[PDB]
């Protein structure tokens, strides 16, 4: 009934009921910083678990936040609208940047878990 994987491009999920709440990772705002903005999708648009709407530029760089699955955007964080400093105070708690309704929770397995995805750093 809660369920969080992981990808290759430092952004986590999380799977309650239907819908997977984003957001990228410690690992992601330690190479950023201060950030400046949020490139947030649109709460009606169909995605792919390799689609970069949660694009984020910075104060002065970029980093493209290739989705987790397929599915279909239906929240997003306005709080980064406001505050893309977010990530950086707790990149896996209130950073998150989108939610999407899940359509292939048979995918979810496919991705990382936690420590996986930890030791997908330890490869960096």
């Amino acid at each position: 009934m809660k369920m969080k994987k992981y990808t290759k491009t430092h952004e986590w999920v999380s799977i309650e009921d239907k819908v997977a709440t984003v957001g990228i990772t410690n690992h992601a705002q330690e190479q950023l910083g201060d950030v400046v903005y949020v490139d947030l999708p649109e709460v009606g648009r169909e995605v792919k678990k390799g689609e970069v709407v949660a694009s984020i530029e910075s104060v002065k760089a970029a980093a493209d936040v290739y989705a987790p699955l397929s599915g279909k955007i239906v929240e997003v964080n306005e709080k980064l609208d406001t505050e893309p400093e977010l990530i950086n105070k707790d990149p896996e708690g209130e950073g998150w940047l989108f939610k999407m309704e899940i359509s292939d929770e048979g995918e979810l397995e496919d991705l990382l878990d936690e420590q996986a995805y930890q030791e997908f750093c330890a490869q960096e």
